[PDB]
């Protein structure tokens, strides 16, 4: 009856009860709980700070703003990924360090349900936590779902390569939220002792990162990466970054006399100004002309010396870290449609040839980082198969899909396994009915397609075949089960082999059954082609 | 001789000696002593901070600037209230956290005279400490007089209802000055152990507030409210204030995305800008058209959760607080001329009728907060008396005068009495010869009229009848005596009955004699009319 | 070889090895090591703060920017003083609190060589540490040479005469660097226990200042002032400075309502803006028209109450301070050419007369501070000698040279001697072959001429007569020796008498031999002429 009121370390929070069809216990929902101090003014480009405690009762009943980002791009992605029926239009602001909590527990008791913290993707450029509705998953598997937000673009990843602005602000925000959960989740019926992180795309990469970070140690107990890991090069800036810093500085109208000078000048700029700079830059939009190597696609994770002490590669080559059950998965066709369409890929011809391929792959250097001396050899192994110009276009996509997620994922999984830690893999092959109209019916297992099963899209949206509804129920169980025991298995669900020496993984889809050696041939191949 | 030099915790202060006619020991006067760090830049809308200590000798010989406020309004009020012969023109600035000290002690000794700290009024919108000259009172009753300043308008009362800008900056400034006095007054011959706060209008309201605030506890030992208390609704913002915040924000040219966003944006604005916004808001002028309820008159005290933990009403219903001798007084005709004239009241006809009255009272909602369903009944009890349209105009004034000060004051006094604490009341009925020309000779005991007797106007200005001179001498004695023993009585002065169960109070004026049950009929009445 | 990497309290520093002709052990050189946090934003006009520690290895391999200053003036002086063959063009920035280290030690050992910290001159208006190359001196006398930088002009000396902006930021920066050396120099083979400060012109004045400052106590163990001391009036602002503050404020487009208001407003201004203001002020160029007394030449050292508790004069009249070996020297013709040419002195006629002299001396009031009632008498003692209009021009120069450096220096030296501390004086008379072309061959011992011998110019530049090369070798020995034992003497070098009661000093030049009572006649004279 009376709105739910929970007590947190910083003050009381007022939520709202929401009931899902066919469920007695209604879910308590809190929207916009702050987990850090608004990173405004001098706090820009600095680690997130603890939030100021409030004097009375804070109403967590309005969706928090999304971090500053390209408004069009953001709203668009929010629509294509949202698991709720009506997409919620959001506001933009630097004041976005909020998290949304969804608890199916009976607050009037001492419940200690498992917690699943979701890290939205968006290439570390755009995205939001309000996009994902935890209602379904919260109710169906009886787990507390938390959707966190973190600084994006410049605001969360600007780096000068030195102590004046190390960088990785966004990841720090992520860590911060995790501590908030440790220190508060208990009041929402969650068990701080069983926290599970999971995300997709950049969000999945972030999970991979936190699993390597000394800082994260002890903030979670199970991890899941969906279509995205740390070895996913494009998102990790290796090498001297100072140049990009100076570039951003200039475009923003700042001098570059010294690092300190740049950061200071940027701290002066208004959000609006920095947003225009973010636009001027043309990022995700894949540049075709000019020099492919000079084309800088973004500014993500970096080896700051705090969150990460060294490249992911070097890091995983060691087993001197707290290892936890890690689930690493990918989708049948990562580069099926969503991604290419969003970057404005020239493949709007529905066909390609060996010559136009090498050219395209080369201009794709910022997304695949392949030397132009290997391109021919790589193009050969994938396209030299058939003569059907259409098959080549599809093979070309698989090419990129393997370099960006395919191989990285498996490599990560193997290392984790070898480090002596529970590892699990999967390949989601299914075409959700919620797919966009502009998406061809032949694209199955496209980027983010799993999102709908994981977040129970069939129980919030409309017209889900019984098949889809069942698929979703199955995935949530696996996920939730993992979050519970660090093992997806359970009664009623197909057997999911652990990723050990036999390299078994689960193929999720219409026919969900186990398999082995995922992308084994590919990994083996690319590894050599990269050894030059 | 040699200018007076006193040592304070933050450094040496140089003053000036001023002799009053017929007094051997000249008074040492220090003007512009800082008691907090200039609330500039990022310090705006934040609690006042300790002042930076100075290296040599600071000359306290120039009147400090008055906090930013409507310059016309301010200078005008300064003239109508000033107790000195020539009104001193002041400067405006955000740097106004200063206090003026007036000590009749012989600094070359260890004097420990009682202290009286004066809080000027001005509706929390305008005012200044330099307006009041302590010379007379200081010399005549041998007490150290201190005139403090505190942030006004937006600068001192802007609030978003949450931790991003709780509010009550002004009251915090007031508390701050009080601590300064505890930590330093000893060096000017004052006794930190016997500090008495007193003020009028908003300043009187502030005294009432500090008497309820946990923060004030132990900073004073006697209190006096002249024509103004905490129950004086107009000055206390109860309810969700967020709306006014957003309104101010907009007028100032700021977004309203979140609270944090508003405060930050306002911190950017220049003083000039915020002053224009203050003007645009048309703060004091009473709006007649539009919806009377929508008309927002100001932005004063709020229930921040720091200075005040709950509404004054709720607070005084409890006796779990440090109680001190409290003197609560009012004047015969609070709404006689001063106030109406300053708000531009439509009563420039010298007469009114039952119908035009209810209309006027309704538009006066922001100043009386009376439901339009009671207005008729209220108008009846006061105006239904005679038919003389002129008498009604005068009765209408008394109506407001009772709701704004009359009843509140008495109720406050009663609660204080019942809380088991020395309580004293008075009703000042006299027409000072210093009254403005535009003030009719039939208005006696108008708002602020007591100010002239209290600050010894007859000994600084010119042409005071012996009667006025004597009246003043009498009031100062009562006041000073209270400041000394928490009891006005003393030899040579009429007997002042304590406000106990018989409800005795003192009628000050040409014929000063005791009386009983002040505004008893009214209180009783209004209480019911308000119980709907 | 592997670049030199040293560990400091704030992190690892990477340098570069540089070998000098005919020296086995190459010198390790580190350029741009930060010793304080960039004084940007709110840190402007505030004491320097500790630097932020870095996570990996900081490459100290690029010349740090020079503090904001008149670019033309700066580059010009850098050329005329530089001891290296090719003048290094620098960048301007508020981020300039860096120091350059030059160590001839074998970092692979526990070396503890003496340290010599150089404070460049430039009237506290311009200058840089990168101008002086320590390579030679470092190698030749086996001492660790450090060249520090400190805030200049407005940025480092703006003062309001009160706690809102005491001033002497620049000197504080200097002190700060010295603490850095105490806390870190050990890692570069230096001995924190044997630090020697030395500078020229304003830099020399600064040395004189640190020797009187309580703050400096224990940061050095030997001091050297070249052509510049604390009594050098022009550089020390005595009296109420508030006026200059308000002037600067106005020119910068700020109000002057209060001190706090001025400082705040100035903190807002951009570097560019303040640089334009610095230019508008026409600071170093000597004004001829208008009132000579009103002409304000600069804004240097002030009696802040922190760095300096009272005027140098009063201070040295006391012997209650830590006294160390102090070397005070001057050059034959301080006002020979460099200075006059740089202020745009009207003496471009190559001759003058008794009448035009008094007029010039008077307009020179901001540089000599002589009353117009003494000018005639002063002009007489120096010019009344011969009739040769040319001799007068030369005598006129000596006149100023004695008031600005000559007498002050000796007076300082005497006091130091009398305070019971090792004192040494010298008079450098030589014309370096590196002199500018526009410098007449008859000018010997011009301002800054010693700089070339001290920094080993003959070993870095080209075409040095064997005579010059030997002179330089000799000076470096004396200097280094002093830095070692607080006594210049040693085998192979002429005997340098200590400045005791006989007042012996060393005449350095082609024929280096001792002498006595330097400028004795002059001091005696001027002292009386000044006693009015
Ligand atoms: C954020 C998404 C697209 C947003 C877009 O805005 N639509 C297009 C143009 S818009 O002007 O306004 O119309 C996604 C879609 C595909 C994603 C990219 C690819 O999938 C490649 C990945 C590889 C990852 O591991 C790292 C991120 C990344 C290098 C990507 C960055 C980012 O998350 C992208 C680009
Ligand atoms: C972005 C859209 C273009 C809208 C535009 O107006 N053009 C329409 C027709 S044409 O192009 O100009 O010929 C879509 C509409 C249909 C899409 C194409 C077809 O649906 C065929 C697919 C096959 C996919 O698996 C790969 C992309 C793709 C090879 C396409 C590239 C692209 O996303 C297109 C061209
Ligand atoms: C400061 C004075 C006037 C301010 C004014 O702006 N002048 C008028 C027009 S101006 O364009 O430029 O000329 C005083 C005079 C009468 C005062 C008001 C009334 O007396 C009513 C009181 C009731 C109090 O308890 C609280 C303050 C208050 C609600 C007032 C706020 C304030 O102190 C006022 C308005
Ligand atoms: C603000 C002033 C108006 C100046 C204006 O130019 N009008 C002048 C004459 S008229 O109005 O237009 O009829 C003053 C001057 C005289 C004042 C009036 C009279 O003095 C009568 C008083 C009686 C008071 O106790 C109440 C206000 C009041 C009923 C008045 C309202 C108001 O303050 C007036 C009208
Ligand atoms: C830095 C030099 C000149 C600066 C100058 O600005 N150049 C000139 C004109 S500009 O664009 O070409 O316009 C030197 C040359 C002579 C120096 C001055 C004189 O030698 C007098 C000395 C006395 C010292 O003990 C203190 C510094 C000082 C009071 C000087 C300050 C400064 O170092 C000066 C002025
Ligand atoms: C600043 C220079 C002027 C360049 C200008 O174009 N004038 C050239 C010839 S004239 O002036 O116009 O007569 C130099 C060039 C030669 C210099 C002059 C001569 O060399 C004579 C010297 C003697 C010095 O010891 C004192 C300065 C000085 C008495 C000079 C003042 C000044 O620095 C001058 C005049
Ligand atoms: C500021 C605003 O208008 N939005 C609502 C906020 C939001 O939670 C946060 O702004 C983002 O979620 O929550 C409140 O209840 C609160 O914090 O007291 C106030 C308001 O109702
Ligand atoms: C106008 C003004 O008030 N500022 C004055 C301040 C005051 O000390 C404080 O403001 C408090 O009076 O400092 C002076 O008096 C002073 O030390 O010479 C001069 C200055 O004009
Ligand atoms: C952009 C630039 O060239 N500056 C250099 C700075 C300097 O340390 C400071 O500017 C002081 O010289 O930082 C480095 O040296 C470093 O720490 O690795 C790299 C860089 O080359
Ligand atoms: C206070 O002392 C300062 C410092 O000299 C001086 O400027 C000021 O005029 C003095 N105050 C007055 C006005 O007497
Ligand atoms: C640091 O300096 C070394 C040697 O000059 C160089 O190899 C390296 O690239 C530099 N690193 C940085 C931070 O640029
Ligand atoms: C927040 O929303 C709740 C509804 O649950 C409401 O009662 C409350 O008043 C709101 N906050 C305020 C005080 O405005």
């Amino acid at each position: 009856s009376s709105p739910p009121v929970v007590d947190t370390v910083h003050g009381k929070v007022l939520g709202k009860f929401v009931s899902l069809e066919g469920f007695a216990q209604p879910v308590a929902i809190f929207l916009g709980i702050p987990f850090a101090k608004p990173p405004l003014g001098p706090l820009r480009f600095t680690p997130p700070q603890p939030a100021e405690p409030w004097s009375f009762v804070k109403n967590a009943t309005s969706y928090p703003p999304m971090c500053t980002q390209d408004p069009k791009a953001g709203q668009l992605l929010s629509e294509l990924f949202t698991n709720r029926k009506e997409n919620i239009p959001l506001k933009l602001s630097e004041d976005c360090l909020y998290l949304n909590i969804y608890t199916p527990a009976d607050l009037t008791k001492k419940n200690r349900l498992p917690v699943m913290v979701w890290i939205h993707g968006g290439g570390l450029m755009v995205g939001a936590a309000s996009t994902y509705d935890g209602l379904a998953l919260a109710a169906h598997e009886n787990v507390v779902v938390v959707t966190i937000q973190y600084r994006l673009g410049i605001w969360g990843f600007f780096s000068t390569g030195d102590e004046h602005s190390r960088g990785n602000w966004g990841h720090l925000d992520q860590v911060a939220a995790l501590r908030w959960v440790q220190d508060n989740i208990a009041s929402f019926g969650g068990n701080p002792g069983s926290v599970t992180i999971f995300g997709e795309s950049a969000g999945g990469e972030s999970v991979s990162v936190l699993v390597l970070s000394p800082l994260a140690k002890n903030l979670f107990h199970r991890a899941i990466s969906e279509s995205g890991v740390a070895l996913t090069s494009v998102l990790v800036k290796k090498g001297d970054v100072k140049p990009l810093a100076e570039q951003i500085a200039i475009t923003a109208g700042c001098k570059t006399t010294t690092s300190a000078v740049m950061v200071h000048c940027l701290r002066q700029k208004t959000e609006e100004e920095l947003l225009e700079t973010t636009l001027k830059m043309k990022f995700l939009s894949l540049d075709l002309q000019g020099d492919p190597r000079e084309s800088q696609p973004l500014l993500g994770t970096v080896i700051d010396g705090m969150l990460l002490l060294k490249t992911p590669e070097e890091l995983q080559a060691e087993r001197n870290f707290h290892t936890v059950p890690y689930m690493v998965g990918i989708n049948k066709q990562e580069f099926g449609w969503l991604i290419p369409m969003l970057m404005s890929y020239p493949l709007s011809e529905g066909q390609l040839d060996q010559k136009t391929a090498m050219s395209l792959l080369w201009k794709s250097y910022p997304l695949v980082c392949i030397a132009k001396e290997l391109i021919p050899e790589a193009t050969e192994k994938y396209l030299g198969g058939t003569d059907d110009t259409v098959k080549k276009k599809d093979l070309f996509l698989d090419l990129i899909a393997d370099v960006m997620f395919g191989v990285p994922s498996v490599i990560v999984a193997r290392n984790h396994r070898d480090a002596g830690a529970p590892t699990y893999m999967y390949e989601f092959q299914y075409r959700p009915s919620f797919s966009s109209d502009m998406k061809p019916k032949t694209v199955i297992g496209d980027h983010g397609d799993e999102l709908f099963s994981v977040f129970g899209a069939p129980f919030l949206k409309e017209g889900a075949s019984e098949e889809e509804i069942r698929l979703s129920k199955m995935v949530m169980k696996f996920w939730a089960n993992f979050a519970r025991n660090g093992n997806p298995n359970g009664e009623g669900l197909p057997h999911w082999p652990e990723y050990n020496q036999k390299e078994g993984y689960l193929q999720i889809g219409a026919n969900t059954q186990a398999a082995q050696k995922l992308k084994d041939k590919e990994v083996a191949f690319w590894t050599n082609l990269f050894a030059k």
